[PDB]
């Protein structure tokens, strides 16, 4: 086997202050959030004997409500929270963080900053 | 050449009971499979040549059988379950099983389990 | 660099003859075909200065004649026929051919097929 | 960590002259283009201190300028000049760029022409 | 003004038995559901004061019920019973079912039948 | 009761040759049939019990086999011959068909010809 | 000419609290608002000279404030707050608002409230 | 029978300027324009023997022509515009034009004008 489980948290839809300009810091953007984590495969299958168990329920609650209470002046200091939110679990062996910023090129669907961790 | 042959199984939409919150287990749940089976290509040109062939009609009647029928605790459970009905097969040299629970967590699309299979 | 130009050649719907039972075999069923092919970077600028250049419209032009006008009975030969029809230029390291065949599992979008060539 | 911040850019969608044929070079044709632009991470969160900054603002504004200000013989001239324009900044590790040409053939979605850049 | 408050309840997805032949009867098939219910709009300002009131979560319930716990032969039944359902309760005024038989007819996405009651 | 049931035949996608031009009468082109039918109530829960009933699928069967084994100078023949072979049963009320010739006009999705029959 | 200019507001997507269960009082939900508004051809080309025009950034702009700043305990009285806001103006001669409610039946896309008003 | 042709042109997207705020001015915009005609059915079948026919590729190089090559101040202006050049043609009965101005509302998929003209 190829052990490691692979977690995904598809499009948790968000709307939060980035960006320094009068309209950015006025209004809310709409932001799209996907998160990837892997960890090993057979503590998986353990996810109900062990209580240390990686929650994925527990990881959104926490992206969610750091994203929602703040302010953020750059994608990448945006994403680089939610990445360390997601890496938080002591399982966590990789882990990958994208975040689309909804129409804001335009002419353009949208514009993804990702960024991962290793170990 | 690269000998292997890729056979994928896209969106098996099915709904069953997961998780143990009341709720969860009152109530059957939206959940769509995808699996992804990898085996010899020679042989895949033999597949009305030889009997013990992969008929991946077969991998799907089992796989819903055995998911509408049963009541699962954790996606872990259910993801793996699957997992040991795809690679069931002698020929399978690697097996992929991704689950997504859909609209698990709010404001998210779903949140999904990968997990595979080698040698 | 890293001296490969893929073509991709998206979603090309067609209806052919896939299967021996009496239905299969009665009526046409609905595939999507994806081909991928790399080739090298420095020819691709240079396509237009020689004569016998890599053209996806003849590629295509001969995947449809042959798809169309032809009874398959395992998705495998299908497969296989395409990606030759593709890898045949002299100019093709990579070649790769997925072929969905639309709602044959009940329940399910589709199952594909895909095979690859190297060299 | 894995040092390499990834930016991309989705869906471009733009109208240009692409051909020799009469109809062509007579009528802009619809393309989407996808840039995907990496980066050290490091560097990522001092966005705003280092001011020479890569700004996807600017290189989504050079590709418009430059692409509907133009006609183009070949996709790949076209793709290979969008290339450039995008691992213009000396902070780009690499580069990748796929252009589709909407309805370039019959009965396909789309073909599109990928070029990539390492170091 | 215009007294009448519309209630539309939107792609309720069910599985059940619809046919007379040997398949249709052997295999559930997917069919959605899609519901008008047309009533006073002055009452409707009054369903948290009252417990007389339309309750379209008591509709779904016999709905779904009644379809996925039956068998049957026509479309048209199927799409009366649910009409009759629809408009016991003694406030509705006007109401419009639509019943998809999903993949019904080969090359269509569906063939649907819609019935409406009066008064 | 509005005794009126309407049967729509969702999306039926063929291709056939339309136009004069050397190109349109060389190659066929995608079209999108839609077809509703209306015919009286009271009979519609009557074809496994009453008589001539409207089987929606020899109208398929006929529009299709038409369609396909033929030319067609304009949509307006098109949509008038399919609109006939539609109303032919003597139970239909009212007929309508749309026919969208897909990407006809560059620029646009398709253009659309509509015809309906009363009495 | 038929003397009635239709501004629509498609789309407009916000969360707030609608319910009084436990869970739809402590978590916002997910709802689309659509609003139609008709008012006097004439009057609207002489917008580019007078000053009390409709604005339909204002009527969206109160909308938000008035939804995303309140809690709701029925569909009924939300669609009705909106509709009211929508036909504020004077110019307005017919307004119309649909609400979803996202996944508020299981098994079903949504389900909705609309709401009219005349004169 | 009910002697109505009914042409539609769907979706034709063009991009130009409308407004008078300097980005709305110095940028193009997203419009996507959808035309609805009627014309006598009789003289539709006839459309193929006369020449002064009603040309709807005529209508929409009409149309973008004098689109994209203007400037707009407001919507109103924009649609009463394209709504003439459509019921130009003496057979036009009735017609209609729905024009959207792609994310004019922030949090909203857009904000459309209607209008429409008899005899």
């Amino acid at each position: 086997a190829q052990p490691a489980a692979i977690i995904r948290i598809k499009n948790l839809r968000l709307r939060t202050f980035i960006g320094i300009k009068e309209e950015e810091i006025n209004n809310r953007q709409d932001i799209v959030i996907n998160v990837t984590i892997h960890y090993p495969a057979d503590k998986a299958r353990t996810s109900e004997d062990i209580n240390d168990a990686l929650n994925y329920r527990t990881v959104t609650k926490n992206i969610i409500q750091h994203v929602e209470n703040n302010r953020f002046s750059l994608l990448e200091k945006l994403t680089q929270d939610v990445l360390d939110i997601a890496r938080e679990h002591h399982w966590v062996t990789y882990a990958e963080v994208e975040i689309d910023k909804l129409h804001a090129l335009r002419y353009a669907d949208s514009v993804s900053m990702t960024l991962s961790w290793q170990r």
